[PDB]
């Protein structure tokens, strides 16, 4: 046969972790804590560590069920396992930060039915199974929900009222993956937020990574190291924020991600060399990184600051999305931000007129605020830039 | 060829009737009515018949046109035939409701386009053709808006102004239809609500049934006897609400189904033994089966109490619904749905509380409704656990 | 190879361009417009026309970085090309409209990314690239942001804060080409009014033309030139508003699209023999089509008074999108539209009534103003037809 091929399916995914093969392995390891599996065949056990133990203390527990599947909260440790020729596939929740003292249940799935993907949130926690099915449970066990998937399930995550979800959609070709995302808010009032929507992707690539934020902002990566993040403000768009395989010393080296925090702007992640994962031990240490825009031109100081105001502008997003939710936020970060972003207009739009470009300068001026523009039309009076500051007075009058 | 095969499609047909190639077969069968067709030597011809004798008297027709495809609402008759290499494609319909007295209609469709699905709604009818497109129409014929459809459509069902289309998306493979749904609302605003979205279905299996509840929610059912309805509670997701296997006591046995209602809580369908469908003779009799949401560890009476709870909550949507759209309903419906789903509640929370589950009892009382948050309290209380009382107490203060 | 067949993917294309190996070809034709790429060994030059020389002078321009991909607005003409060995992918614009010091601007793309596909709006600049990423840019070329595409773009359009993106959206078969569609809004609230659903096309067809209305409407056509218009009052549905086959008076002939105009209704396009597009000389002209929708048994009055009413309808819609969008528009003609589907009511209104379709005649009166109503009112009451007068009169109450 002399045509295109179908893709072989990427296979689901705990995000955060390593492959099954490994006698010691990764199970989660997050912004909580790490979760490791050791799986001798002299012993099956797991190893749970926060990285602060007052959240609980740290903890060992024999793996007698052989659960294969975890996850780590604030709230409860998640653990699951498949269904075998004479166990139900089971879900095992350690819920220690309860003021109940009974901190543990189990759910047994319908008989047939196996777990594939696992995730938490805020007083709840949620499981994906070969039914094509996705089970809502409250954090002390309660069933909350059930639904239908619009396809094979490949990864899940969850954060406060937000699930989010990834599946495939299609058939994909030549080495790429027809994958969807679903993304809902759970809240007194329910949301689908995307419907199955496309997920953006890089060629012959499939997915490495998937979560939040620390701030609740949807984000993934694909096995190319692109790192794309869910644009709220702009139109609910995926923007890529960074590519990692600019710092790989050896073209073999790949980048294991952790976390990802918008304010301080941090990339969490741990370089494997010659691997796309870490081994268990010699423990890994993380590498932190800055994100960094895809701006064409970058080499001018004009597209460094285009990068870093559109950087700034997109990482405030979280802000209104939380202001919008009624969750609580801190507005001085807002206004420091906004700041900041006319101080980036300004030095811009001063470049601008030293480069010449009143239009480019006006086109500026209307990203401002109104004080930034008062501030732009007394210096494009100072710089003799008076038509420019004629035009300026005339967005002014119109904002 | 040595990859994985793309899967044959699946052709289109009118919900609730029986294959073509019998001579004698029904049209359609749904909860107004059963419309036989008769392609006997002693006659070719088309009889209806309403279940309640009251609508209508029976009515026999001469299939002279060979019609193949028709469709029964409380106000008319629809029927439907391909082009031959003379003929239009036409649609015949026999408004018989009306107060006027010219009671039939038939519109010729342009050259090379055939119908391919039709279906009633309230006032209006629509048909999907072989040129992609949906043609709408009232029920005395004008000819409303023309649109077209994003793939070959497979089904169609309309219910007072909602118009339900199923269509292929793309290619599915290995057994797996890939198929695609549009819900349109034909108001006085007109709305999309599904925009093609991807249609749930258990592996490798294709569209069986699609309609609407009496009370007007969007359902449907695939080869694997899975029934699924419209959660509206939950973002327009697809919640399962019946596995018919349940009840196939042997495998060759399969459930027809006819017609679905959320108050009373009744699934009807046609038991078929040896064929996914019955033959028109002897006349089948109608079976009531009951719906089951797939809950785990559904021995329980925990599992048994929120199965019951959440089938409650998802048959009491089409009230909000209702309400949205401005159409009435007994309120005292909705206050006793509201009270067993207090009992409900109520009776897992005093479980949760004798299990000393008292997270699971705070949990469950979240969805109380503030009285019955009120007599948690003096439940607990009386059961003297304070400490639940105490944050029963902090949820009634907070509500 | 046994099974059915994956289609080879359509190549991006620029709206309006003829084919890139003729040596004399068209960049881009559009109703601001024509520009012309010349390519002789001993010269390779592009040649820009307008149909209004007051806009900026018709010019020609040495194309020694040998742009390929073009476009033109009132504001500016954009031109790009791709990487080699030695050279990014380059995008430059000759902002013509600018009052300051320079009508033009240059952006040099990261390394390895080319321009696939370009368009302008009103004051920004668009262009998708072999990153399978989406830049924008102002019309002064500060760079705004950036996002990632579903799929390999096809082809984009551009018209005062609305952007129309065309990708493939999974694999077609058989001849089928699987798109599907973005549609986002630039204002100051930002949105996405299409989130990658599919585009409707004719079967076994592929994308010919893309862009707007004069009036700001999506449009497009396929290789089986059918036009299909957004229909904003029906949900952001796909309407079909002509067949030029039908003038196909030669059937190897074709017609090029270069404008579209709901008020005058115009379709404006070239007419073509034995190719799907015209040379460049001898120098073509344009020819003008009027629309002609799909409508049933168009060879009666009442069929054509049908087609006239809903053409009618939808060629005034962008009306009310306007006002909602806060751009002026023409009141007298929303007036002169009312009276046009007033009249052709009547008209079907009292043709129904004298074929007696009493029923018919109120379910056009649903259609009518109060006036109009009233109107047939008192011609029901001269004619007699007293009980649909009484009917009549009982829609009027309601309204």
């Amino acid at each position: 046969y002399d045509g295109p091929m179908p893709t072989p399916r990427q296979k689901p995914f705990q995000s955060g972790s390593t492959p099954l093969h490994l006698t010691h392995r990764f199970m989660v390891w997050n912004s909580i804590g790490i979760i490791r599996c050791y799986n001798d065949e002299q012993d099956n056990a797991i190893d749970v560590e926060f990285h602060d133990t007052s959240i609980h203390h740290a903890t060992h527990l024999s793996n007698t069920l052989n659960y294969t599947i975890a996850d780590l909260s604030h709230e409860a440790i998640l653990l699951a396992c498949e269904s075998t020729d004479e166990l139900a596939s089971k879900l095992h929740c350690l819920h220690f930060s309860s003021w109940d003292s009974s901190k543990e249940w189990i759910i047994d799935l319908p008989q047939n039915e196996d777990i594939e993907a696992i995730c938490l949130g805020q007083g709840w926690a949620a499981a994906a199974t070969s039914a094509l099915l996705l089970r809502l449970f409250t954090i002390g066990g309660v069933q909350k929900e059930v639904f239908s998937l619009a396809g094979p399930v490949v990864s899940m995550a969850g954060h406060g009222e937000q699930l989010f979800i990834v599946y495939h959609r299609g058939t994909g070709f030549d080495g790429d993956q027809c994958l969807g995302v679903q993304l809902l808010e759970l809240g007194k009032k329910k949301k689908q937020i995307l419907h199955g929507d496309p997920l953006p992707l890089t060629r012959k690539s499939y997915l490495a990574w998937i979560g939040f934020s620390a701030e609740g902002t949807p984000c993934y990566v694909d096995s190319e190291g692109i790192v794309r993040m869910l644009n709220r403000g702009l139109g609910n768009t995926w923007t890529p924020i960074c590519n990692t395989r600019e710092h790989c010393k050896g073209k073999s080296d790949h980048y294991w991600v952790v976390g990802i925090h918008e304010n301080p702007q941090q990339l969490r992640c741990i370089p494997c060399k010659g691997s796309r994962f870490p081994p268990t031990l010699p423990r890994p240490a993380v590498a932190i990184l800055s994100f960094k825009l895809p701006y064409c031109q970058i080499a001018t100081e004009k597209g460094q600051m285009e990068e870093q105001f559109w950087r700034s502008v997109i990482f405030h997003n979280h802000l209104d999305y939380l202001a919008k939710n009624g969750y609580e936020y801190e507005e001085s970060t807002k206004n420091q931000a906004t700041k900041e972003q006319q101080e980036l207009l300004m030095k811009m739009l001063a470049l601008s007129c030293k480069l010449e470009r009143e239009f480019r300068c006006v086109e500026l001026a209307d990203l401002m605020t109104q004080n930034a523009v008062n501030l732009a039309i007394k210096y494009a009076s100072r710089s003799r830039k008076l038509i420019l500051a004629q035009k300026l007075s005339e967005l002014a009058v119109e904002k």
